[PDB]
């Protein structure tokens, strides 16, 4: 239907509160790979032959046309990275996670947000193409630039290209996806249960978070016998997309999902939500092997923050897992970490987050 209108509508309004007009620019090629000051989330990733190829690409674009990497990531950098810049620098209650610190803050702003309208939520991913929520994304870039004819037909070449090019490509596409999918499958859920509710009643009984193709959902009692991971997934097939559970309930509670290998953790006696990483990627963090074979440069780096990882998980698993993670370390190497104690990983947190 017309839907796809009102679900950009919507979103729009989300995606471009705290708009800053120091970032609705094109950056330069040396900004796209040097980083800019205007921005904590505009930095630094021959010389002048790949610059003769993003020419190539820009110009191409400007008359219509698309050519078939490394050039494709400094252009899309160039046309789009304000834009991302300004997504993260309104994260969260813009429903979109890129650049959120799971150390900081950030990860009881992203729960406040997730239990906005009660106690149910949901999480999954996204599996695929479709074009017309696509499509929508280069224009909402355009809305914010608002640029001339010539940026928006660039915007719109450079993004046919994403999938087959990187990260900050696809990864703010499938947010969006994530926030223009979800108001779509509000309305097709309330359709086939015959609720006189319309889209413009999303904002007042969900709240979601998304990043890239990973979301988590809150939804309000009122709206949740219609509106659940059940009749969810099902809108979603309607628009082309698999949507798993990660690991069916029709919802569950913020403190049994899941979210960027991470769960939300309140911690009683220290009074705060923190981000416990998932055992299984913590322990692929260290070099197991006894004869020290394949240690790399950042192999004793690795071992540290995985034990520092270990602090945001209950103080029993830290005490038996770091000693592992250490000793092993210890054996392989004849070399020693520098690691800190329980509290004082949560200290460290505090001064640098909290103060
Ligand atoms: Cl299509
Ligand atoms: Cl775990
Ligand atoms: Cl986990
Ligand atoms: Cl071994
Ligand atoms: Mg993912
Ligand atoms: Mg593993």
């Amino acid at each position: 239907k017309d839907m796809i209108d009102e679900a950009y509508q919507l979103t729009k309004s989300v995606w471009l509160k705290g708009m800053r007009d120091e970032l609705k620019k094109v950056l330069t090629y040396e900004e796209a790979i040097c980083g800019s000051e205007v921005s904590e989330y505009i930095s630094s990733i021959l010389n002048e032959d790949v610059r003769l190829a993003v020419q190539q690409r820009i110009q191409a674009a400007r008359e219509g046309k698309r050519l078939p990497p490394m050039d494709f990531s400094i252009a899309f950098r160039m046309y789009y990275l304000g834009f991302i810049a300004h997504l993260m620098e309104n994260r969260i209650t813009n429903e979109v996670s890129i650049g959120t610190n799971v150390y900081s803050q950030d990860w009881s702003k992203t729960v406040r947000k997730l239990t906005k309208f009660g106690n149910k939520v949901i999480a999954g991913d996204f599996s695929t193409l479709n074009v017309c929520i696509m499509e929508k994304f280069a224009d909402l870039a355009n809305e914010f630039y608002d640029d001339g004819k010539e940026n928006n037909l660039i915007r719109h070449v450079l993004l046919m290209d994403v999938y087959n090019s990187g990260n900050p490509a696809t990864t703010p596409l499938n947010c969006f996806i994530n926030s223009m999918g979800l108001r779509m499958c509000f309305a097709i859920c309330a359709k086939n249960a015959g609720i006189k509710m319309t889209m413009k009643d999303f904002g007042k009984h969900v709240s979601m978070v998304s990043y890239g193709d990973d979301n988590v959902i809150n939804f309000s009692d009122e709206v949740c016998e219609w509106y659940n991971m059940e009749t969810i997934a099902k809108a979603f097939e309607t628009l082309g997309f698999t949507y798993t559970d990660e690991l069916v309930p029709k919802w569950r509670s913020i403190k049994d999902v899941q979210y960027l290998k991470r769960k939300f953790r309140y911690d009683e006696q220290r009074k705060v939500w923190e981000a416990p990483l998932c055992m299984d990627t913590i322990l692929e963090m260290p070099n197991w092997c006894r004869g020290g074979l394949d240690i790399q440069e950042g192999t004793k780096l690795n071992c540290e923050n995985a034990i520092m990882e270990l602090s945001m998980h209950e103080e029993s698993v830290f005490d038996t897992w770091s000693k592992i993670i250490d000793r092993a370390y210890a054996n392989a190497t004849g070399d020693h970490l520098d690691i800190n104690t329980y509290r004082g990983y949560a200290q460290e947190r505090f001064l640098e987050y909290y103060m």
